[PDB]
C-alpha cells in the first residue's frame, strides 16, 4: 500500500486503534498495518508515507517494542517521508505524562529528517504536561480510550479526514 502504519501495543488498544485508521482510509489497499515488534527499522524505508502508533506507558515511556527498534531508527533516512503519529493514553491518571511516547518518537523522526502531519487541538483534553505537544497543539492523534472512549470513534474519523488532504488521498 502507498502508507505504511507501524504500530507497538502492551495491551491491545493501540492496535484497535491502528485498525480503525486502516479502515477509515479504505482498508488493506490504501494502509498496510505492521506491528512494530515483527519489524526492522528498514521496513519503515518502503514508504513514502508512514504512520506511527504508540501508547504511553510507565510513566512517560515508550511502549516496550518501540523501546526495542528505538536506536535502530538512525539507520533509515527520512528524507522526504511524511509521517503522522497516533497514541493511546490516560489523561486522568498520568496527567503529567499524557502521550510522552507520541511526543519521544516524533521527535527523533523529525530529527531525522522527516515531515510531520496531522497536528491535532489540545482543548480536547484536559493534562499538565506533554511531551507530545509543540506550539499548543498535539504532533497527533491523541486518544484516551481509558476516560473518553465516546469519542474515539469521531476523533479517528475527523483526523483521517485531515490526513488524506496532506497524503494526497
Ligand atoms: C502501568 C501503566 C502506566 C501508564 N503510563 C502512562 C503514561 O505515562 N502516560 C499516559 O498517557 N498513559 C499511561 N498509561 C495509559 C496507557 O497508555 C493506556 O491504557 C493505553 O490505552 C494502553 O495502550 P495499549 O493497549 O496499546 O498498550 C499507563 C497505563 C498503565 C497500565
Amino acid at each position: 500500500a502507498k502508507i505504511g502504519l507501524f504500530y507497538g501495543t502492551q495491551t491491545g488498544v493501540t492496535q484497535t486503534i491502528a485498525e480503525s485508521i486502516q479502515q477509515e482510509f479504505g482498508g488493506e489497499s490504501i494502509v498496510d498495518l505492521n506491528d512494530i515488534a515483527n519489524a526492522d527499522a528498514s521496513d519503515l524505508n518502503a514508504y513514502d508515507y508512514l504512520i506511527i502508533g504508540c501508547p504511553t506507558w510507565n510513566v512517560g515511556e515508550l511502549q516496550s517494542d518501540w523501546e526495542g527498534i528505538y536506536d535502530d531508527l538512525d539507520s533509515v533516512n527520512f528524507q522526504g517521508k511524511k509521517v503522522a503519529y497516533f497514541g493511546a493514553g490516560n489523561q486522568v491518571g498520568y496527567s503529567d505524562n499524557f502521550q510522552d511516547a507520541m511526543g519521544i518518537l516524533e521527535e527523533k523522526i523529525s530529527s531525522l529528517g522527516s515531515q510531520t502531519v496531522g497536528y491535532w487541538p489540545i482543548e480536547g483534553y484536559d493534562f499538565n504536561e506533554s511531551k507530545a505537544v509543540r506550539n499548543n497543539q498535539f504532533v497527533g492523534l491523541a486518544i484516551d480510550e481509558d476516560n473518553q472512549p465516546d469519542l474515539t470513534k469521531n476523533r479517528i474519523k475527523t483526523w483521517v479526514s485531515q490526513l488524506k488532504s496532506e497524503f494526497g488521498l
